[PDB]
């Protein structure tokens, strides 16, 4: 989808401001927060729970392109100029910078306005799944990730999204060297620059937490999203938080990975079996009532890990994740999808799987779609925010 609709955008971000409200506006959780990551998909959920969800003031962090009067600008672009017309109206601070989140500059920029606008402190920081490209800090050379399996082709049912249609879809697997640059992309590097720069600026309150989101996923895409280049990356991460977490503890607080759902992005509608496993579980779980969205996951995640009203610790997994895919990953939702994963033909694809849903959320990603919006009417594509060009 190469355009955008901006007020399409907003009633989105409206819709989810509205779904973590209905859930209880709470004041005992996080009250400044850093979200890097923060214009779409689940790191846009997660500034939406934290601000309208918990009442906190938020600063986030993210690259996208403006519109002009004449050129729509990125979906994120819009949600986020959403988020800040909407949480300004709320009487809360809402501050957003656009930019390379791998960046010096930007951990620099971050911390000025922390220091001179936010009261000199944040106590949660959000890292969402990072972008594929990486400029090295320093250096500047720029290391790249693959979504590629290690040892052999990968080959798997799939869509053809252009048309409609069942394939056979395969992957090469990943050179030394990918594996290597897919570790220094997806890994936990950058976002521990983050919290050693934090650190070092004494911005981060006492008690501070962080949280970095990830994905495990399905077992007929373990080569690719669980194992893989990018499983080694995720070790690395996985690995950099309980360092991290060590390191926060010191001073009351502490970091966890959290594996999130399967959710429609835009990254991985480019990856075809993706689309095909996503409207697959999409319809199972939506007849088990097991259905969630990014906001959804989000408000689960900060109520019943992060933020327990019950005082107590956050369950984890055997690595000390937080677990979010809980649902879906339960043996009965994962084994209708074994029964069905070998039925699935062109034929029947809207028939066995929620499809027409996958295209419906996925068109929805850029504000598209929606029966609330007249898209007869005029749009103005150039949107001004509160928002630090780097």
């Amino acid at each position: 989808c190469t355009t955008t609709h901006p007020l399409g955008c907003e009633r989105n971000v409206l819709e989810q401001i509205a779904a973590t409200r209905a859930r209880g506006v709470r004041n005992d959780g996080p009250k400044k927060v850093l979200v890097i990551g923060a214009s779409s998909g689940y790191g846009l959920a997660s500034r939406i729970t934290a601000a309208f969800g918990f009442g906190a003031d938020t600063l986030g962090v993210f690259f996208e392109k403006p519109g002009t009067a004449s050129k729509a600008g990125t979906a994120g672009w819009y949600n986020s100029a959403a988020f800040d017309k909407h949480a300004k109206a709320a009487g809360l601070y809402s501050k957003s910078i656009n930019g390379d989140a791998f960046s010096d500059a930007a951990r620099a920029q971050v911390i000025e306005l922390i220091k001179t606008e936010m009261g000199g402190q944040v106590d949660l920081v959000v890292y969402s799944l990072a972008s594929p490209v990486r400029k090295l800090p320093g250096s500047g050379e720029v290391k790249r990730s693959a979504l590629k399996p290690i040892g052999q082709t990968y080959t798997a049912t799939a869509i053809d999204t252009n048309k409609d249609t069942i394939i056979q879809a395969s992957i090469e697997p990943a050179s030394a060297q990918e594996i290597e640059d897919t570790i220094t992309v997806m890994g936990g590097q950058d976002w521990e620059l983050w919290i050693d720069a934090l650190e070092g600026a004494g911005v981060l309150a006492d008690g501070a937490r962080s949280v970095a989101f990830s994905y495990i996923g399905t077992e007929i895409t373990w080569p690719i999203y669980w194992h893989g280049a990018l499983g080694k990356a995720k070790v690395d991460l996985d690995r950099t938080a309980q360092r991290l977490n060590a390191r926060l503890a010191k001073h009351g607080g502490g970091a966890n990975v959290a594996v999130l759902k399967s959710v429609v992005t835009q990254a991985s509608a480019a990856i075809p079996v993706m689309p095909l496993y996503i409207s697959m579980v999409y319809k199972i779980m939506k007849e088990k009532g097991l259905h969630e969205g990014t906001i959804e996951q989000l408000d689960r995640l900060f109520r019943e890990r992060l933020y327990r009203q019950d005082g107590q610790p956050a369950e984890v997994d055997e690595q000390n994740r937080l677990r979010l895919d809980d649902w879906e990953l339960r043996d009965d939702v994962q084994d209708a999808c074994k029964a069905l994963w070998p039925q699935v033909t062109t034929e029947n694809l809207f028939e066995l799987t929620d499809y027409a849903g996958y295209k419906h959320e996925f068109l929805k990603l850029f504000g598209f779609g929606r029966t609330d919006v007249d898209y007869d009417a005029d749009v103005a594509t150039d949107v001004a925010f509160d928002c630090i060009e780097l």
